[PDB]
């Protein structure tokens, strides 16, 4: 891990974000690319306004934050801008469900989502587990979601980083088992029979928000909504960052050529005419039904469940010419 200069530090507890920015941030469609010098500071704005202006120490959520930011790569997608994106849509569906979560939730929520993809390689769970890779063999199963994991607990353990001190004992356990389960839901090989579950305990009207494993699914919902959330910004927003995300699958398509091994036409670049059939199939299978399932479960989130509808509608039109 990785420790942020303490120049670096500072200059987010001076930071003050425009006020007319203030009114954007609280809807679901905004997108933060426009805004990069300012990310660190909007994500201690979402802190405050969530869980209170005194949730943390300042000084030590600034060094977490700045830390958090140091340990993210310069891959294509799977970086700094993606974490900050997330924690974002996090936001706006807390603010918009507020009480039906306790204030250790909130906070755990949003720094899983800020942590949520740390130390990101740009390659997938299979390509590691495929190839045999160190992390593979620490973490038989949600490898990169484990590693991940292991990077928020070895920030919060650093030199004035642990915003979670002053919590009980039994309160920052509790905290790091939200982290710890947001985290893992956001495999998304674990996200299908998550939904499923889910959509049934609805359909019977047997679900139960109190009754925790419940709840635990819900959550798990909420942090695959939230990572997937570029297919709910508009659509020019959305087209740019599907950019992103190919240029890392294509990169990682790039090592198995390398390697005598054909890629899925998915990290394939030579096959770029299939991506609007592609991102068809990942909005029909998945995104659809997540944003589908999260509007029956918190009504607040329609708009995101509206937004996917209309970037499905877009991928078609791009089908046809
Ligand atoms: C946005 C768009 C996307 N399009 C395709 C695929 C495929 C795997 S994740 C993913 C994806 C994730 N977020
Ligand atoms: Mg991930
Ligand atoms: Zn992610």
């Amino acid at each position: 891990a990785s420790i942020c200069t303490s120049e670096e530090w500072q200059g987010l507890m001076q930071f003050t974000l425009p006020v007319r920015l203030c009114k954007e941030i609280e809807l679901f469609h905004f997108d933060i690319g426009p805004f990069e010098n300012m990310w660190p500071g909007i994500f201690v704005y979402m802190v405050h306004r969530s869980c209170g202006t005194s949730c943390f120490e300042l000084e030590k959520l600034c060094r977490f934050i700045m830390s958090v930011k140091k340990n993210y790569r310069r891959v294509p997608y799977h970086n700094w801008k993606h974490a900050v994106t997330v924690a974002h849509c996090m936001y706006a569906i807390l603010q918009n469900n507020h009480t039906l979560f306790t204030d250790l939730e909130r906070k755990g929520l949003l720094i899983a989502c800020l942590c949520h993809d740390l130390d990101h390689r740009g390659f997938s769970n299979s390509y590691l587990q495929k190839f045999d890779h160190p992390l593979a063999a620490l973490y038989s199963t949600s490898t990169m979601e484990q590693h991940h994991f292991s990077q928020t607990v070895s920030i919060l353990q650093l030199e004035g980083h642990n915003i979670f001190s002053t919590l009980s004992s039994s309160e920052y356990e509790q905290v790091l088992e939200i982290i710890r389960k947001a985290i893992i839901a956001t495999d998304l090989a674990l996200y299908f029979g998550n939904r499923k579950q889910l959509e049934e305990m609805y359909q019977t009207g047997s679900l139960n928000l109190n009754n925790q494993s419940h709840r635990d699914r819900v959550i798990g919902l909420m942090m695959t909504a939230c990572d997937l959330c570029s297919v709910t910004k508009l659509w020019p927003v959305t087209k740019l960052t599907a950019n992103d995300i190919y240029a890392e699958f294509w990169a990682e398509g790039d090592e198995m050529k390398k390697l005598g091994i054909q890629p899925i036409p998915m990290m394939d670049r030579d096959k770029k005419d299939e991506v609007p059939q592609g991102q068809l199939g990942f909005y029909n299978a998945v995104a659809i039904p997540c944003y589908t399932t999260l509007t029956q479960i918190l009504p607040p989130t329609e708009p995101l469940l509206k937004a996917c509808r209309d970037n499905l509608s877009q991928w078609e039109k791009v089908i046809r010419g």
